[PDB]
């Protein structure tokens, strides 16, 4: 009886920031909210995250990257997301399978059909009830993120990779607007959050 | 490098059957004949695949979902295939691989109860049409193997789990006998190894063919 909401977008778009904003808006209204993120969300899934992000002189096969992302997702679904939904909680999840389509499909060039096969394999028919896409020019997000220290495997990638990621998110949202809301994350944060405030009534609608 | 066909041999069987011992025995016999061998094992075989092995085998208070276990096994396999197995086959090596996808059917299918069709789907997903040229099944009563063998996640399972493992290997071998050889791993090691000596000419025939 819960509601599954995911947050998506390029690096530095404001996913993590706005996850916490939405959580407070919901919690102050007396709603139980479970916050989580991918890859990760459980101790084992966090170990898989570490493998996915750590640079190595050994190149990771694209299939390995895809399978690890879905292995972490399977564990996270079983351990956190499904139990929260069964409790009737709102789950706010920072990244989910749209990120796999964007990064592994758009970025890595893996066929959409292969990603879809694993989506069905891991999730069955489970999909987010609502996905918020925080869209902006990738360089603006990269500048906000201001990566410091050793870059992780995805931070190592070039602009073409991240542009493909961005465009894949937009393409997927355009094909199923009933499930997606695209926010202009290039707006000042106060304006992005006003946009979120305006979606609140509907979110509650889907929820109840 | 050299561009000739190699041979993909896998070794399978219940816990303590003698897979690892006999992989090394075969390696020594082939190297005595001056044949290039690539030794490897699963899950593992590359730095990343070995980190995945660590997650698969280490006990934890957090239950690992069966789907997670299956996907991790195949993620390690994808990396291993790309990094070690395919290149070895392309340069004409005999790959001697301690466990491969038959173990997935046996442990994740027989043991865990995951549907065979789901494992088959991932097999095709990860391997395309690639299968071992020869799979050696070291078969014996599970209690004998266990009495040979701190325990990892799989070693902690019960006897019915291990019987399912054993029987799954035998079933798969019976269905595709052109690809499998079942050895009686309950014999003394020297007799198991005499059996391996006896099959070496056929192994070499597959390598040359
Ligand atoms: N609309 C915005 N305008 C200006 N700065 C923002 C905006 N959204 C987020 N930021 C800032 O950008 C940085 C990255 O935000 P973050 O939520 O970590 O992004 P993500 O999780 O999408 O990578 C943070 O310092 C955050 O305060
Ligand atoms: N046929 C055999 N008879 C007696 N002992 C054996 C035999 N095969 C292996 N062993 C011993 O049993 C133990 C497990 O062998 P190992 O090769 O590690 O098995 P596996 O890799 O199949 O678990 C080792 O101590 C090994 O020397
Ligand atoms: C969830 C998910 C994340 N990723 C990447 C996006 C990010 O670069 C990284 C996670 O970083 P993040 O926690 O800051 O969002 O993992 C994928 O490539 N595929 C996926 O399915
Ligand atoms: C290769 C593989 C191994 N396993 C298990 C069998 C063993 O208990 C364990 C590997 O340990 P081992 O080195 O002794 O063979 O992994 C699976 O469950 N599925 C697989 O696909
Ligand atoms: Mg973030
Ligand atoms: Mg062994």
């Amino acid at each position: 009886t819960g509601l599954f909401v995911t947050l998506e977008g390029p690096e530095g778009a404001g996913k993590s920031t706005n996850r916490d904003y939405l959580a407070e808006r919901l919690r102050e209204r007396g709603i139980e909210v479970q916050l989580t993120r991918e890859p990760g969300g459980t101790p084992l899934a966090e170990r898989i995250r570490e493998l996915l992000l750590a640079p190595s002189d050994e190149p990771m096969a694209a299939d390995t990257e895809l399978l690890l992302m879905f292995a972490a997702r399977a564990q996270h679904l079983a351990g956190v997301i499904r139990p929260a939904l069964a409790r009737g909680a709102v789950v706010l999840c920072d990244r989910f399978t749209d990120a796999t389509y964007a990064y592994q499909g758009g970025g890595r060039g893996l066929p959409e059909a292969r990603i879809a096969a694993l989506e069905s394999f891991v999730q069955g028919d489970l999909r987010p009830d609502l996905t918020l896409v925080f869209d902006l020019p990738v360089e603006i997000g990269l500048a906000r993120a201001a990566a410091r220290g050793r870059l992780d495997r995805f931070e190592q990638e070039d602009r073409r990779f991240f542009e493909a990621v961005r465009q894949t998110y937009l393409q997927r949202a355009a094909q199923a607007p009933e499930r997606y809301q695209v926010l202009d994350a290039g707006l000042p944060l106060a304006e992005v959050q006003a946009g979120l405030d305006r979606l609140l009534p509907n979110l509650l609608e889907r929820l109840n």
